[PDB]
C-alpha cells in the first residue's frame, strides 16, 4: 500500500512539517517509521529533508533512509524504526537522570551535532525529542532526528540579524533570541540547556506566563538572559556551566572546539569513577 513492500499503520508522533506513522516492511518482516507530507502542501520540504538524510547516510546515530516517492495524496519518506525520545525516557524516568546518564548523553549528543556540522548543516532545533535511543544492539546508540529546520552554513554564511525564531524557545541560544542567524555555536549552546534541563528537570525560563504568545517569548527571552549561568547550574558540577560559557563566547563563524566539550564531561565522568558501560538509567529498570 505504499511503495509497494510498506504497510501503513498507527500515528507516532509529529516531527517539522509532517506526522510520522508506524509502518511494516513486509518483505524484510521490519517495523520502520514512515513520514508522510500532503503532495499539495503550499510549501513542500519532505523530500528536501529526505535529500539530508541521503546524504547524512553512514554517520553514527543517522537513522536510515528505506524509501522516498509519493503514494496517493502524500510524500513518503520510509526510514528505519528507533526508540523512545529522551524526553520520553526523562519522564518515564519521572524527569530525574543521573550525573551518569548525563554525561553519557552529552558525549554522544556533542558527536552527533559535531557530525551534522561536519556535513555543512546546522540542525537549529536540538532538544530532548529530537534525540532518540536505538532499538536492539543499538539500544545504546543516540540517533538524531528531523532536519526540517536544518540549514547549510557554508565558505560561511554572512552575519544576519534580526530573523524569527525557528526552534524551541526553551532551548533556543540568546544569540537566536536577539535575532541574530543561527550557526554552529547555537547548536551546542542548545545541548547545554538540554543537559541541564535533564540536570534540574526543569528550565528557570519554564512555564512563564503570557497570553499574546509574542508576549511568551519576551518572557522566556529576559528571564535567560537575567539568569547567570552560574545560578543555572548552581549545586551541580562546574563542567556544565564551563560548557555553557565557551559556547556564549563563540563567535558567529567559529569552528566550536568539540573535542575540548567532550573533554570537559569525560573528565568529570572519570573523577565520578564511572564505567562507560553505556548503563543508562532507563536500562537498570527491572
Ligand atoms: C524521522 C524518524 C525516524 C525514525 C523514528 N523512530 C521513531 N520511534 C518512536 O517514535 C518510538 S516507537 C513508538 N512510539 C509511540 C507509540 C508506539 O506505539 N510506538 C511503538 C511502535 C512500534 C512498536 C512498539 C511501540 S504511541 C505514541 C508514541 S520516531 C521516528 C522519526
Amino acid at each position: 500500500r505504499v511503495g509497494n513492500r510498506y504497510r501503513l499503520g498507527r500515528k507516532i508522533g509529529s516531527g517539522s512539517f509532517g506526522d510520522i506513522y508506524l509502518g511494516t516492511d513486509i518483505a524484510a518482516g521490519e517495523e520502520v517509521a514512515i513520514k508522510l507530507e500532503c503532495v499539495k502542501t503550499k510549501h513542500p520540504q519532505l523530500h528536501i529533508e529526505s535529500k539530508i538524510y541521503k546524504m547524512m547516510q553512514g554517520g553514527v546515530g543517522i537513522p536510515t533512509i528505506r524509501w522516498c516517492g509519493a503514494e496517493g495524496d502524500y510524500n513518503v519518506m520510509v526510514m528505519e524504526l528507533l526508540g523512545p525520545s529522551l524526553e520520553d525516557l526523562f519522564n518515564f524516568c519521572s524527569r530525574k537522570f543521573s550525573l551518569k546518564t548525563v554525561l553519557l548523553l552529552a558525549d554522544q549528543m556533542i558527536s552527533r551535532i559535531e557530525y551534522i556540522h561536519s556535513k555543512n548543516f546546522i540542525h537549529r532545533d536540538v532538544k530532548p525529542d529530537n534525540f532518540l535511543m536505538g532499538l536492539g544492539k543499538k539500544g545504546n546508540l543516540v540517533y538524531i532526528i528531523d532536519f526540517g529546520l536544518a540549514k547549510k552554513y557554508r565558505q560561511h554564511i554572512p552575519y544576519r540579524e534580526n530573523k524569527n525564531l525557528t526552534g524551541t524557545a526553551r532551548y533556543a541560544s540568546i544569540n537566536t533570541h536577539l535575532g541574530i542567524e543561527q550557526s554552529r555555536r547555537d547548536d551546542l549552546e542548545s545541548l547545554g540547556y538540554v543537559l541541564m534541563y535533564f540536570n534540574l528537570g526543569s528550565l528557570p525560563w519554564q512555564g512563564l506566563k503570557a497570553a499574546t504568545k509574542r508576549q511568551k517569548y519576551e518572557r522566556i527571552s529576559e528571564k535567560k538572559m537575567s539568569t547567570p549561568i552560574e545560578v543555572l547550574c548552581k549545586g551541580y558540577p562546574s563542567e556544565f556551566a564551563t560548557y555553557l560559557n565557551f559556547c556564549r563566547s563563540l563567535r558567529f563563524d567559529d569552528k566550536p572546539d568539540y573535542s575540548y566539550l567532550r573533554q570537559l564531561f569525560r573528565n568529570l565522568f572519570h573523577r565520578q569513577g564511572f564505567s562507560y558501560d553505556y548503563v543508562f538509567d532507563w536500562n537498570m529498570l527491572k
